[PDB]
């Protein structure tokens, strides 16, 4: 079993970790994915979207598809060969001439037939074989920007190139978004059934595309001269009760997402206090407290409220999840007692008998068991990155919340259902905020431990890896904390990716005070109008701003703040929305 989707998070492990150009990129994508010879491979990245939504794609139209995908990989392979070859002698005209022609006789195929990725009535189905070749054309417009100059290429043919990858960015970006969303909408319905099969979408499309989506701009190398790293904050969920069961409790799907937690700054799971209930000497998991700290653990333990029922058919379990790097996986037993249909006191329940918590971790750290193991294994779901070192190693995610869907009560209530709901944050959301030297940091807004009043979290545009900020008057929005490997005395910058249908002024602040409160203005910073009112969120309406101005921090672990402030003379009425995502923070 080597599935698409355990090599699409290999693939956003790469980009992630080893973003920078030269032979290591691409022979890293050659051995990801553009290595392959022939058809099959392809065959199964569509397959799986297929079977998701069961419409196989017309024949005529899936064979193009296929074909020309081998031909973009056979033509890559080819232009990879004659980069290395130029590595290898970089000052060689001859060398230098080969791989220019090689390059643009390349980029055109690829450039040129994405056309047969984004057929009409067929866009779902393409959409990961579509995020792919994206990435790839991306990759190599950003090989010319970076390496035009030293290959031989013009000076103005580089410029072009280069607004091919901005505008590539932008386009392909809005395009998978897009069809992210209306083939949810497609798949959404009513019934314990339509949910497992509109979440398997959801989990399945952010896995094989927003992922690769996210990194998109990353590409853009004059944007981002050296190294970046950036972090997958957004939440993938799993429910071994209902994804497991074989019936459907009919028209539960609004109630089931309803049960989700609304957006969020980004916590850190600490410990779960599991609560059991008996009927019959069938014992179940019926509740459950959750307490997490914030980024950084900056302070306080936030405790959230009973989920479920407090049972007491057995003492309160409590099963410390944070860890080594956390729960990387479950594997629950689920238990679906249907009797011959006494009532009331014979109990119809849909509920858990045991799960078994596995830390991630290069430890025998032994699991957390609460009663007892099951086959109902996450590890199926949220596949690892590497699948050569033990899964505790290798593993994608780790758990960051636990919220529960609920159903009746063990008093009358027929039929109880208790359905606990596992989230699942990417690994690559650091558990502290750490300045590096050396490489662009990004730190989104959600990586702070407090909103300010009147700063709202709001579910994000889809190609942000995560959620994001909106204030609808100006006003302060986070506190987060940071850490440097610096002496205090060491000076950075910083920039701001935005989205603002108003123009405005945006301060940073680093005078301490645990709590946020304090600060003292270190940067201030102008954001031009980015939309007009009331459009929607495209990439089209994201903005950097320059880096800052030199500034330093105050203490080393600090604790900066982002307000957002009126313009002198503006009357203080502010009509329009702010939207800040990143910031991101440089060296000298």
């Amino acid at each position: 079993g080597n599935t698409p989707i355990d090599i699409s998070l290999s693939l956003t492990q790469f980009l992630l970790s080893e973003f920078v150009p030269g032979a290591g990129f691409v022979l890293g994508l050659i051995d990801l994915i553009w290595g392959f010879v022939g058809p099959s491979q392809w065959d199964a990245f569509l397959a799986q979207v297929e079977q998701l939504i069961n419409q196989r794609i017309a024949e005529a139209v899936r064979n193009t598809a296929i074909q020309e995908l081998e031909g973009m990989a056979r033509v890559y392979r080819t232009y990879a060969t004659a980069f290395a070859e130029w590595e290898r002698a970089p000052d060689d005209p001859e060398l230098r001439e080969a791989l220019r022609t090689q390059f643009t006789a390349t980029e055109t195929y690829i450039s040129g037939r994405i056309s047969v990725l984004k057929i009409q009535t067929f866009e779902v189905q393409l959409l990961s074989v579509f995020a792919q070749a994206a990435n790839l054309h991306l990759s190599l417009l950003r090989d010319v920007v970076f390496f035009g100059q030293r290959w031989g290429f013009s000076t103005t043919t580089v410029n072009n190139y280069y607004n091919d990858l901005t505008e590539g960015i932008s386009t392909y970006t809005d395009y998978a978004v897009r069809w992210y969303n209306t083939g949810l909408e497609r798949v959404w319905g009513p019934d314990s059934r339509d949910w497992v099969r509109y979440n398997q979408f959801r989990r399945e499309l952010t896995l094989t595309v927003l992922d690769i989506v996210a990194l998109f701009p990353n590409y853009d190398s004059r944007r981002y001269p050296i190294r970046t790293v950036s972090q997958l904050t957004r939440e993938i969920y799993t429910n071994p009760v209902l994804e497991n069961f074989d019936g459907s409790f009919r028209g539960s799907a609004q109630g089931i997402e309803r049960s989700i937690r609304s957006p969020h700054l980004m916590d850190i799971l600490n410990s779960i206090t599991i609560y059991t209930d008996a009927h019959r000497g069938y014992y179940y998991w019926s509740g459950h407290q959750i307490m997490a700290s914030p980024v950084g653990f900056s302070g306080p333990e936030f405790t959230f409220p009973l989920y479920g029922t407090m049972g007491n058919a057995a003492p309160q379990q409590r099963i410390v999840a944070q860890l080594g790097q956390g729960v990387y996986r479950t594997l629950s037993s689920t238990l679906y007692r249907r009797p011959f249909n006494i009532g009331i006191n014979n109990q119809q329940l849909s509920v858990l008998d045991g799960t078994e918590f596995a830390y991630g971790t290069s430890s025998n750290l032994p699991s957390a068991v609460y009663r007892k193991s099951g086959t109902v294994d996450s590890l199926d779901e949220i596949p690892p990155q590497n699948n050569n070192v033990p899964p505790r190693q290798g593993f994608s995610h780790r758990l960051s919340h636990v919220s529960m869907f609920r159903s009746g009560f063990s008093n009358s209530s027929v039929s109880i259902i208790r359905a606990p709901m596992f989230s699942w944050i990417h690994r690559s959301a650091e558990f502290n905020n750490i300045i590096a030297s050396d490489s662009i940091n990004q730190i989104p807004l959600v990586k702070g431990f407090r909103v300010w009043g009147g700063t709202s979290v709001i579910t994000g545009p889809g190609f942000t890896g995560g959620d994001i900020l909106r204030r609808n008057t100006f006003g302060d929005f986070v506190s987060l904390q940071v850490n440097i490997n610096s002496p205090i005395t060491q000076r950075y910058r910083l920039r701001f990716r935005y989205a603002s249908s108003r123009d405005a002024r945006v301060i940073v602040l680093t005078g301490a005070a645990s709590t946020g409160v304090g600060g003292q203005v270190s940067v201030n910073m102008p954001l031009q109008k980015t939309m007009e009112i009331g459009e929607n969120l495209t990439s089209r309406t994201f903005r950097y701003t320059d880096f800052s101005n030199p500034f330093s921090f105050r203490a080393n672990p600090d604790i900066i703040g982002i307000s957002e402030q009126p313009l002198f003379g503006a009357g203080s009425i502010s009509s329009g929305e702010l939207y800040i995502d990143k910031i991101e923070i440089i060296l000298a």
